[PDB]
């Protein structure tokens, strides 16, 4: 029932009691082992909305008083006469905030009582959706100097209603198709692209083109809005030893900013809810860059440096992908904007595994992960014993609006 | 039913039934994922269950499923079972056995080699002296003067849990661990133990970074016995770089042979715990675990040192220039004295092909992705972007207790 991690770097054992507090099923069970994998009514919202208020009560030291139990009744009777119910203000920022520290593949979570929430539920339209956004990544952004924020969008009722954020991110680049047969831009939005433009935008086509906002309010058609380019924080990638790194012409944009992800709390489903924190660097140079299904600049790189690409055995893939990530780290830096590199980032969530064991009982994580896309063994995650398992308030994936909206 | 695994890179989907050829747990439930976790006497009853499915399988590989010479055999162990409480596997179901313990090791990279493999049978073997010269001739073989060749040795099996052979090293060739006064370590710090054991078994140690340790081995339950490798069998490679000459200077060396020698093989339910087998390195497990992991020879700061890289912030990701530069260096070094080795890149490719025509041929391909994906370079490497399905089918190798914990010492 109680279960044991062990890091192997520094024998330092843990136990975990959390996991028994655990709800939603993992994919795994005795039979096969699943995580590899990227995918695997009235009755039933009271339970979740006594879960998630029993939980509350408990984090304010509350549980079990005259406010908790008169809640509990309220929630109770807005449900049995609503078929919903409306989270309190207070009740919304610990939601979120715990969904974050719950996010059991986000190697980020030390930060994760910090998060700046921004209640929109009084939002009605794709306009009011545009400002709010607007004003989302103007403060995340803060010139330069990232801070954690969400903003939540009101949440689901009947399912025909919904409010979604189509981009998977609030930033990203396009993706067009050529005639020559390859890819101009990010072959990762080549879909949402096409959409883009079959719902009227004017793209520039180019390979750094900042995607139009896919707005849908209420469940109607979605609408396009540019982002204020003023409010785009880019990054021009140099290297600090290598001057011919420039003429690459790479370019990053500084907010990560997640869209397309479902914020359930207290079993209240909040479809569009963006959130944004700030990069680990190996997501830009090691996965956005080299990704043979992404930018693939590998090769051009490794030609500049000169190395021998005759043989994998000369490890020049790798030996390109190290200077590529030191370009990535120092221009984010020369620029003074907020990037923390995987060493950094790995040290802090140990830090942040060990507070949780000692002041939850565990820490859900999701080893493969964590563990990041270059030098994992060298990084003190991959030698740690992690437990996964699905708490709640959680975010989840959801499918693609487009695969199901109707017009 | 059946269950799909996708690559992300190529969009290549796979269809897996073999799972449910599955037996044994995973450590996972519906609630709890234990995917990165390392490690999470039998009856007449169950006995003869685990020898009818395995010779069921056995019959099956050679197309003589039902026939009278599959009947007679199950009838035979049957009796075997019975009148003694244990069987003898025949030659052709050993080496069958062997290869499919191999095959369904989730965790090695390495199995489009599976059906190569050599099988020694120790399983006549009866003194600790007897194992000596089995290992040498082992060693010797797979050796091949650089030309490495998979290779097994297996001894005899369990009996009655109170004969067991064991060889009580974790490998064939490791070097010695030597915890100082001050708090240091010379040479290979998890060797450190099995160390003061040899030690005061009476091996009498030279103390320096890369001392040869003296095989241990328990035969029959006996207590077990220390015995040199002679030096001319274990071969041996000097680390220098291509470019970096200092490199040399540095002073390390690697033995070309790994040869694991602490699992148990388990076979239509009889356990082989002495089974060395050995094949040859990836690069990285020498130039990323051996060398720059903390709890080992922990180089990485020597050689950023001696390459001048900014080491006052990890930003300038100075242990990753030295990491590749160091992975360089093994490779280079083997190579050019004709060790075989494999690189990262070559293995993870070779490996997707093994695992694309094991869905094709055998419906699945039991794999874990904590373990396949490699300690450096990760996304650049096809199995990154692998969904794998991980689950336990036999012949396996498992693992075991380590002997000193468990030995019940005669004098
Ligand atoms: C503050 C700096 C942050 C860092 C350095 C960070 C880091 C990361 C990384 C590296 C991943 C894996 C990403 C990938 O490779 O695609 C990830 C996933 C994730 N992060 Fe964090 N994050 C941060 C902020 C946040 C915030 C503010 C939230 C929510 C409030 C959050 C929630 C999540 C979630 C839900 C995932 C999983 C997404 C998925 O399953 O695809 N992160 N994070
Ligand atoms: C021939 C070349 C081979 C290569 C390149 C190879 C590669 C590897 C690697 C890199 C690992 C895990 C890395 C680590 O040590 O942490 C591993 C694990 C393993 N290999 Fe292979 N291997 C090879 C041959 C063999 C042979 C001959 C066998 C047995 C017949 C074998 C059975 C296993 C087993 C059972 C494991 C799991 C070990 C554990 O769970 O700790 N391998 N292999
Ligand atoms: C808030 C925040 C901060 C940060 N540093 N980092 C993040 C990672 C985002 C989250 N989620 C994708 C990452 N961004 C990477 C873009 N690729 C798509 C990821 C993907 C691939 C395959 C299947 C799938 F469903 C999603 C978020
Ligand atoms: C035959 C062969 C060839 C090859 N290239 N490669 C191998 C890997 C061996 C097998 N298995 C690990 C490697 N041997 C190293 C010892 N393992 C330390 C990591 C560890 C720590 C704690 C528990 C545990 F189970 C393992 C075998
Ligand atoms: C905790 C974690 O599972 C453990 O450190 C594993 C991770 N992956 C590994 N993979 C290989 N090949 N070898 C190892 O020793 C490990 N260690
Ligand atoms: C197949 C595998 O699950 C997949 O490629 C995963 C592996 N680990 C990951 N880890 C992070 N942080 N981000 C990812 O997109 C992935 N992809
Ligand atoms: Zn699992």
């Amino acid at each position: 029932r109680f279960l044991k991690v062990k890091n192997w770097e520094t024998d330092v054992v843990l136990t975990d009691t959390l996991h028994l507090k655990s709800t939603l099923e993992t994919g795994c069970t005795e039979h096969i082992c699943m995580g590899s994998i990227v995918l695997p009514t009235k009755d039933q919202l009271f339970p979740l909305a006594k879960e998630f208020l029993d939980q509350y009560y408990s984090s304010i030291k509350r549980f079990g008083s005259k406010a908790h139990m008169d809640r509990l009744e309220e929630v109770n009777k807005e449900i049995e006469s609503t078929s919903t119910y409306q989270l309190k203000d207070t009740e919304l920022i610990y939601g979120a905030k715990h969904a974050w520290r719950n996010a059991s593949r986000c190697v980020g979570r030390i930060q994760w009582s910090k998060l700046q929430v921004f209640d929109a539920r009084d939002c009605t339209t794709a306009h009011g959706m545009f400002n709010y956004i607007c004003n989302h990544v103007k403060y995340a952004t803060n010139k330069g100097n990232l801070r954690s924020a969400i903003t939540i969008f009101p949440q689901r009722t009947d399912g025909k209603h919904d409010f979604r954020v189509w981009n998977s991110q609030l930033i990203r680049y396009a993706g067009y198709k050529q005639p020559d047969g390859s890819t101009l831009g990010d072959p990762a939005n080549v879909q949402f692209t096409e959409i883009c433009i079959q719902q009227g935008w004017k793209a520039p086509r180019g390979r750094f083109d900042v995607l139009p906002l896919l707005l849908q309010a209420n469940g109607n058609d979605p609408e396009l809005f540019q982002i204020p380019p003023e409010l785009v924080l880019e990054v021009p990638i140099r290297h600090p030893k290598f001057d011919w790194f420039k003429d690459l012409g790479l370019k990053w944009y500084g907010l990560p900013a997640v869209s397309n992800m479902l914020l359930e709390i207290g079993g209240l489903e909040f479809s569009a809810c963006p959130f944004s924190g700030w990069y680990m660097g190996t997501e830009i140079g090691v996965r956005n860059y080299c990704d043979n299904s992404r930018y693939n600049i590998l090769e051009e790189v490794a030609k500049k440096m000169d190395l021998d690409m005759r043989k994998t055995s000369s490890l020049w893939k790798d030996q390109a992908l190290v200077e590529i990530n030191i370009a990535v780290l120092y221009s984010f830096q020369s620029d003074k904007v907020t990037i923390v590199d995987h060493h950094s980032a790995t040290e802090s969530f140990i830090k942040h595994m060990e507070n949780e064991y000692r002041c939850r009982g565990g820490c859900p994580a999701d080893w493969v992960w964590i563990v990041p896309p270059m030098s994992g063994s060298i990084t003190p995650v991959f030698h740690q014993e992690m437990l996964n398992y699905r708490l709640t308030p959680s975010f989840e994936y959801q499918p693609d609006p487009w695969n199901t909206h109707v017009w």
